[PDB]
């Protein structure tokens, strides 16, 4: 104890200068490892004890009812430090320590999980060359898989291109999948005990972080959304979608979001504020599936304000549903919420995206 | 000669399947540089030597009025196995070429050139640590870079993905420009023995075949880029390119020719035909500048047939002048070109285009 | 020919400084490739004719009665700038040399014998995947084996040590074979 206090007082290096975005997604990552990592793993563990216990039954293994996001990184509000580049490296950063982390689970795992006997099913998975350990060897394909992509992305890191590997990791149902594969045939083979061990903490782990450790919302403000829309409109000799009434605003959105013709210039020299809202989007349609997990408009007043940005997405090659917030922060806003609502959900079209 | 011709005679391997494009380039390939590499400074050393002897002149330098060019990997009419693909490989394969051959021409000005007495401009150009030899200092430079391109091209042959060097050759102008510079010296302190001996006739072969070695022209059917027009314009809603009347069509390409709005959608899935119209202009839109002379269109009947062309260049990103020439292939076809052409050029904008 | 002339007249380098082993041992080899190289074979080719012409026979083909030996690089005697090292590198450079060399022969030989009809010793050492072109099988078999050992001798001239290739080439008999 006088150690760790007396490090304390001789190890303090106060910044000398302002943390950058990327600063702060470590320190949220510090949180992950510390105390997250364990600590969720153990509160899904007492809260399935307490249920039977009390109302007689345990919840599935694949649900996990909890998920840990950030907004280091996305969170771009009044915050000119955090561009589309910095997002784009903090995404990857995030995959690389999820990669850190899981590799030390699975590390235990090839150890321990050494059984022989197993269900048929799993024999399959493993066929020949894997049927004298077959747990062990589904470990070490995932371990192999991981260690692909940390390389890889270590590469993307540093600014290096490379054709990405193989077995690249980008979805988390690709650690599921074998992992949870080795918990069914444990527990069918009598092994309860071991399976409901170390694996089913990393399987929970897999739910609750999985491929990109924390996803991430991305915000920036309606006014940023409606400027560059309206640079982008009197380019094109449209008009100024600035200075139109919501009406007007809301018909031009509807009519482009129905549009497969594209609207976004191909070779086109904006401003330094709207390409950076143009680059953003890119960014949530390049990263894989499953690392963005919404999209906050603060400042959000009129329904415009939120099929902008559906638009925006569209013109970015997003390939999925992507949920989009507004946020009410002003007491007339927060007053014109259910109007503002009530609006959108009238636009039949709207509903259905 | 015994031994020649019954080598002929033992040394005869008839092409058991159809030769590919491919194979056809590597043939002109051939004839380049066991026949056109010499003959062509040969001709021009010949012509001046006339001009001055007769007339009383030579032709500058920089004045080389020859070009060879190739339709291997260029012309598909008619022929589906010449894709988008093939002809992008072929563009890889004539440079890749070109290093092969310059370098040979190089290796040898990197002997003979060793000469120490040089202008005060060329002494800049080598500065520091190129006192000692400027001129055999700027051509090993240049047999470097030459190097390190040929480096670059035998990845991409293979299908191998690779940032692009430095000393990336792309323009003829880049080799033009040492060269031209070890010319200018030489002949000024008295050398024009030497200047107008090896050096000038890799000069000339530099702007008789440069970088691209050989360039070479795209040439497709009318019909394709008819028929790959009204699928885009079904796709999109506006109406059928196809069943427009030529007035109609005129009007829709002038159009969309002066549109800052693209037009070609982000993701598409067109028919298969459509698609190779599509790539293949897209190839010619990556290729280095000075890659591809020009664009021909078989079947060539109305001025619409030659906007056509000219607008999927355009929604290819194609950033300079790209000559597209008609091929008027038909009696019909031939007593119309002059009217074919008279009403293209009473369209202004196709004027100054 | 003016060219010629006029080269010779300006590219003239007199040696600043006294040349050194390894400097003799090049000039060797570019007499060797320059003259030597087509000289010997046309020189073999002319005895033979003369022989059969006026004798009624010719020398078996394995009857190679010409040798060539040097002393750049070997010769110490009253010279302690011919230390055991420059022997060494003279050694590799010579390997090195001999690979240049007979790789462009070998490169003929890979487009030029293109024939199908081989005897059915041959046809065996080339086996499968070698019956379509025997003898250009073989050859390529030996330019890769060429490459080999030229590229190792290339890292042993430049001090860089490395586990030798399987292909490398150390004896005549293994390129006459």
């Amino acid at each position: 104890l006088r150690q760790l206090i007396a490090q304390s007082w001789h190890t303090d290096e106060i910044r000398k200068l302002r943390p950058s975005p990327v600063d702060e997604a470590k320190w949220g990552f510090a949180v992950v490892e510390n105390s997250l990592w364990q600590g969720v793993p153990n509160y899904l563990r007492e809260l399935n004890e307490q249920l039977e216990e009390n109302l007689g039954y345990k919840l599935p293994v694949e649900f996990v009812p909890v998920r840990f996001t950030s907004w280091m990184g996305g969170d771009r509000d009044g915050n000119p430090n955090v561009t589309a580049d910095i997002t784009r490296h903090v995404l990857l950063l995030s995959r690389w320590k999820a990669t850190d982390l899981f590799l030390k689970d699975i590390q235990v795992l090839v150890s321990e999980l050494s059984m022989v006997e197993a269900t048929p099913e799993l024999l399959a998975l493993v066929g020949e060359e894997g049927a004298a350990e077959p747990y062990r060897y589904l470990m070490k394909n995932l371990r192999s898989r991981l260690m692909a992509t940390q390389a890889w992305l270590e590469a993307r890191l540093k600014g290096e291109e490379l054709p990405k590997p193989e077995g690249l990791l980008t979805q988390n149902e690709e650690l599921w999948e074998p992992l949870y594969a080795c918990y069914q045939s444990l527990q069918a083979c009598g092994m309860g005990i071991i399976a409901n061990g170390d694996l089913l903490d990393t399987l929970r782990r897999v739910k609750c972080f999985g491929v990109p450790l924390v996803r991430i919302d991305i915000r920036q403000e309606s006014t940023r959304h409606t400027e560059a829309l309206g640079e982008l409109t009197r380019y094109l000799g449209i008009g100024d979608y600035e200075s139109w009434s919501e009406a007007d605003k809301q018909a031009f959105l509807i009519r482009e979001l129905n549009s497969k013709r594209p609207l976004l210039p191909r070779n086109w020299q904006p401003s330094a504020e709207t390409r950076e809202v143009l680059d953003t989007c890119q960014v949530i349609a390049e990263a894989p599936q499953g690392s963005i997990a919404a999209y906050v408009i603060s400042m959000a007043k009129t329904p415009s304000d939120v099929l902008a940005v559906h638009l925006l997405l569209k013109e970015a090659g997003i390939g999925f549903a992507m949920p989009v917030a507004p946020l009410f922060e002003t007491l007339d806003d927060l007053n014109n919420a259910n109007d503002v609502m009530t609006q959108l959900l009238n636009i039949d079209w709207y509903r259905g995206l």
